[PDB]
């Protein structure tokens, strides 16, 4: 939102559920890890 997404900045969200991080249509997506 605002400026564009960083994948290592959604990988630090992500980690959170124990995912991985992505950036998928300018929003942060964790997946199953």
């Amino acid at each position: 939102g605002s400026a564009f997404c960083n994948l290592r900045a959604c990988e630090l969200s992500c980690r959170s559920l124990g995912l991985l991080g992505k950036c998928i249509g300018e929003e942060c997506k964790c997946v199953p890890y």
